[PDB]
């Protein structure tokens, strides 16, 4: 079921910001790491004394990694002067966030009909603000409240390229790379507390629970009027006797956070060839392959869907499939971004639910928990 | 002349070691854009719950990246108890030097004979001192002193891989990238100050200046005995009509820091191709080319030495040569490697000087200044 009950008109994902201490070095190794490219810049080169922040783009998948600069550029500024392109920054804010929790997403960033309401409204209904409404150039109005941790969800509406103050990157450095990347499926919170902070969430922005069809999660899905935006939240089931990979996370990260970002393919296995040639000179590495029982199991259950070569190449690059009621998933799993054992990144795309796709198809994994724990019965097989 | 006055017995270069928010991905980064192998790390998955560090290596070369883990991983720690493989690390002094001043370099490292020795000579002579030498598993003795800024001279003495606690990386990890590159020839510091940064260091060190031979600097170079260890050292020229790109570090920067890292290639025209290759894939960008009247007058400067076909390759690559009373020199500058203006790669190769090539051959490039504003009087030609 679907009240379709979002107090405010949710576009779509519109982009992913991570904070880091240095922009251009991550940027450099993600853009080459998941075939992203370099279309946007504000910086020193734009005239922002403030924070670098360069954007990566696959289809409609938007990256944007910034980084303080020194505060004395911009000593002599009051936030009336400011040179910031995003002036929801701030230096001390970034800087504590970076300590604290080394390198992860400060943002997640919807679309919206108009950010200025869907603050008022959002803060009217429990969201603890963050950063105010505030017009940028007459054109594009931003805003921010608190989502989970240190994460906002940040609005953003379009009277009518990214942001104001952005300039298109100049050509000759926009390498066209593509591995078949195209838009943000969902985001993944992993929290102390699944239900307070479900019902925050929910509560102010009206998203309901998504469909969904013992091994460390407990997990539920926030979900917009089309089921576009999807917010799932996860955390830790304690107690067992492989310790959660959840409650690793919170104490790693030190606290709550976005755990992975997941990125729809328009044909996953160009996308998982083209990373794992890049993955031990510059890219992404990913999760160890499941046993080949989990392969040879999984003509019992999709080969409807998956011919036997498909199935095949499947194995080849480690891809995990499982299959709702109405759709079928695949899906693989990145190593952890950076140094810390938090955020990582999750590839996927889903067959069936045509009517345009609906949102959600196939789900999010579920059935592949049971699956590898009765595959890695293959000890003695 | 050469005094050969060194207050104790030097090496040569052992590593340079970045201080990083995340040092995974600009160790990532830093490996595809020079063609460096990852060959060890110390991190959790060594058992070092303070940093993570990632060595690459490219010939003799060897570049350190390290970054803090959260300080409550090893809150139960004393000095005596550390997981740190390397005991000269701080939390708060590795996160004070990355927000004051971006990535950028926090030791340069040098082998000696007994780094104990060098560390009481060295202080006894001014010194100031920042790690008291640390006997590593009775194999490996570590001490460091202040050089400039934030960045200290790092004393490494072996009584016989890279240090204990570090673990060679698994090959199938370790993709075996090599663009040429082969050793560290120089290390350049900008300060506001020449005079006292020169007597400060050729105090404790006993190095000598160094052979060599109006726009922003001013420059010295302090050597070792064999003048294989080569320290230049920059501040600025104020007043002049250009403002100083020394004066624009030390703002940048927040103050005196490494300017510059000179990597010696065995072939820097395979070099030049291989990292403009992969300039806009993720790599390193390069100074703008130089006017073809530049080249058009290196005919009559170095056509000794060069071929008309290698004059011209080095048109194509941007490569600057220059040339000593001995040796001549081939040289091309990076862009910044971070966000600020401030830290950047120089590739050479030198050329001359035969006995083994001694140090410095060709000097540093003195000649190219007043070749190049010499050559930019092309715009009527
Ligand atoms: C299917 N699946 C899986 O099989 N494992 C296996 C791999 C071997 C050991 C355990 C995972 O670790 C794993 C992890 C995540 Cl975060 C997800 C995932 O995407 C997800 C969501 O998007 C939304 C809510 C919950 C949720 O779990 C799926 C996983
Ligand atoms: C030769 N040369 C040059 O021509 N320019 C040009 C390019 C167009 C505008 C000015 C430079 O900026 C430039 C910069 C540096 Cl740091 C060096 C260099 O390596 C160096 C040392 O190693 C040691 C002491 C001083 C020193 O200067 C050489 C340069
Ligand atoms: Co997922
Ligand atoms: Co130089």
């Amino acid at each position: 079921k679907n009240p379709k009950s979002d107090k405010f008109k949710v576009k779509r994902f519109h982009h992913i910001e991570f904070w880091c201490g240095d922009a251009t070095n991550v940027a450099r190794r993600f853009s080459w790491g998941l075939g992203m490219r370099f279309s946007a810049k504000s910086d020193l080169s734009t005239g922002n004394m403030v924070h670098a922040s360069y954007l990566l783009t696959s289809g409609d998948l938007r990256f944007l990694f910034t980084a303080p600069y020194s505060p004395s550029l911009s000593a002599g500024e009051i936030k009336p002067t400011t040179t910031a392109s995003i002036p929801s920054f701030d230096h001390g804010s970034c800087r504590s966030f970076f300590s604290s929790h080394g390198l992860g997403v400060r943002a997640v960033a919807i679309e919206v009909e108009d950010a200025e309401s869907a603050f008022s409204i959002s803060v009217a209904n429990g969201a603890i603000p963050s950063s105010p409404p505030i017009v940028l150039n007459e054109a594009v109005t931003i805003a921010e409240v608190k989502l989970y941790g240190d994460v906002v969800l940040r609005y953003v509406s379009y009277k009518a390229e990214f942001l104001p103050g952005f300039e298109r990157v100049e050509d000759a450095s926009s390498f066209p790379l593509d591995y078949g990347i195209r838009r943000l499926d969902h985001a993944v919170g992993n929290v102390p507390e699944l239900g307070p902070a479900l019902t925050y969430v929910a509560g102010f922005t009206g998203f309901h629970q998504f469909a969904e069809f013992e091994s460390g999660l407990n997990s539920a899905v926030l979900a917009s009027n089309d089921e576009m935006v999807l917010l799932p939240i996860n955390e830790p089931v304690h107690g067992t006797k492989r310790k959660s990979q959840i409650q690793t996370y919170l104490e790693h990260n030190e606290g709550a956070g976005l755990q992975h970002l997941a990125l729809m393919s328009e044909d996953i296995f160009r996308t998982l060839r083209e990373m794992r040639k890049r993955s031990s000179i510059g890219g992404f590495d990913f999760m160890p392959s499941p046993p080949p029982t989990y392969y040879q199991n999984l003509k019992k259950r999709v080969g409807d869907v998956l011919s036997d070569d498909q199935i095949k190449e499947c194995e080849e690059l480690g891809i995990l499939v499982d299959r709702d009621d109405q759709g079928t998933l695949l899906q693989i799993f990145t190593k952890p971004l950076g140094d810390r054992p938090t955020i990582f990144i999750e590839i996927i795309q889903r067959v069936g639910c045509m009517m345009y796709q609906s949102g959600g198809c196939g789900g999010f994994g579920k059935g592949n928990f049971s699956e590898l724990f009765k595959s890695i019965e293959e000890y003695e097989k």
